[PDB]
C-alpha cells in the first residue's frame, strides 16, 4: 500500500476538499473541507436532491421575507452536508460563513454563531467544526474573537500574502488556509512563465515561507495547504502539517507508486530566514497592498465565493417560491 497518498500521511494529516460526501472516505482523510463553490457543486448532483428539499422546508419554516428564508436554507443546506460529511471522517469539517460578509466583522462572528447552534442542533459538537472566513482584517479579527470569546475554531481561508499569515498567526486562530493552485494561476496569466517546477511552483513557494515563519516562531496555528492544481504542488510540500486535497489529486496520489520525501520540517524550518514581524490594521493593510498577486486573489476570491451563493440562492429561490 505504499503509494504517494499513504507514504504522504506520514507526514502529513489528509484533508478532503470536497462537498460530495460519497467520494470521501476510499481516501482515509482527517478532516474534510467545503466552500460556497464546492456546495453549489454538490447541491447540484440528483444524489444529494433530499438536503436540497430539507433545507428548503427549514428556510420556509421560520418565515420573514425572501432574503431570510433564502438564508436560512443556504445556512441549513451547509450544516446538512457538514453533517454527513462528519460521518465519512474522524475529524473536523470546515464550513464557510457568506463571503458577502467578508468586510463586516460582526456580522461574520454572528453567522459563525448561528451556524455553530445549527449544527449543534443537528447533534454535532463545535469540537468538529471548523467556521471557514475570507482572510481580510475583518474576517481575521473576527476569527479571533469567535476564538476567544466562544471557542468557535476557525480556518481562515483565501490566503495569499504573507502580511495575511502573519495577521493569522498573531490572531491566534486554530487553523489557516493558504492557497497554492490560485498563486500559480496568477503567475500563468500574468508573467512570462507558464510552467514551473514543484520547488518554483509560486503556491509552493508561499506556503513553504509561511509553514517556516509559523515553526520558526513557534506559532501553533495549523497550517494548510489548499487549492491544487497537480500532484507536483502537493508531493512538494510534504511535511506541512496538513494539506486539503480534491478527490481527484487524491484519486491520483492514491495511484502514485513513486517514493516520497518530506520537503518540510519544524527542525528545518527554526533554520529559516524570515525575521519576525507585528502588525496592526495599518501595518497589515499596506504590507498586503504590497502584494499584487495576494491584493487580486483575495478581491477576487470573495467575488467568486459571493457569485456561486447568489447561484445557489437563485437555485432555491425558484424552488421555494
Amino acid at each position: 500500500s505504499g503509494s504517494a497518498l499513504d507514504q504522504l500521511k506520514q507526514f502529513t494529516t489528509v484533508v478532503a476538499d470536497t462537498g460530495d460526501f460519497n467520494a470521501i472516505d476510499e481516501y482515509k482523510p482527517q478532516d474534510a473541507t467545503t466552500n460556497p463553490s464546492l456546495i453549489l457543486a454538490a447541491a447540484q448532483m440528483p444524489a444529494y436532491q433530499e438536503l436540497v428539499e430539507e433545507a428548503i422546508a427549514y428556510g420556509k419554516k421560520l418565515g420573514g421575507p425572501q432574503e431570510e428564508q433564502i438564508k436560512n436554507a443556504i445556512d441549513k443546506l451547509f450544516v446538512l452536508f457538514g453533517a454527513e460529511i462528519l460521518k465519512k471522517i474522524p475529524g473536523r469539517v470546515s464550513t464557510e460563513v457568506d463571503a458577502r460578509l467578508s468586510f463586516d466583522k460582526d456580522a461574520m462572528v454572528a453567522r459563525a454563531r448561528r451556524l455553530i447552534e445549527l449544527y449543534k442542533e443537528a447533534g454535532v459538537g463545535k469540537d468538529r467544526i471548523l467556521i471557514k472566513l475570507s482572510s481580510t482584517w475583518e474576517g481575521i479579527q473576527a476569527g479571533k474573537e469567535l476564538e476567544e470569546q466562544h471557542g468557535i475554531h476557525c480556518n481562515m481561508t483565501l490566503l495569499f500574502s504573507f502580511a495575511q499569515a502573519v495577521a493569522c498567526a498573531e490572531a491566534g486562530v486554530t487553523l489557516i488556509s493558504p492557497f497554492v493552485g490560485r498563486i500559480l494561476d496568477w503567475h500563468v496569466a500574468n508573467t512570462d512563465k507558464k510552467s514551473y517546477e514543484p520547488q518554483g511552483d509560486p503556491g509552493v513557494k508561499s506556503v513553504t515561507k509561511i509553514y517556516n515563519y509559523y515553526k520558526k516562531f513557534g506559532y501553533k496555528t495549523i497550517v494548510m495547504g489548499a487549492s491544487f492544481r497537480n500532484t507536483g504542488e502537493i508531493k512538494a510540500l510534504a511535511g506541512c502539517d496538513f494539506l486539503t486535497i480534491s478527490p481527484k489529486l487524491l484519486g491520483e496520489l492514491l495511484k502514485d507508486n513513486s517514493k516520497l520525501a518530506p520537503a518540510l520540517s519544524v527542525k528545518a524550518a527554526q533554520t529559516s530566514d524570515s525575521e519576525k514581524i507585528h502588525l496592526d490594521e495599518k501595518a497589515f493593510r499596506w504590507l498586503h497592498n504590497e502584494d499584487q498577486m495576494a491584493v487580486e486573489k483575495l478581491s477576487d476570491g470573495i467575488r467568486k465565493f459571493a457569485a456561486d451563493a447568489i447561484k445557489l440562492e437563485r437555485m432555491l429561490t425558484e424552488r421555494m417560491f
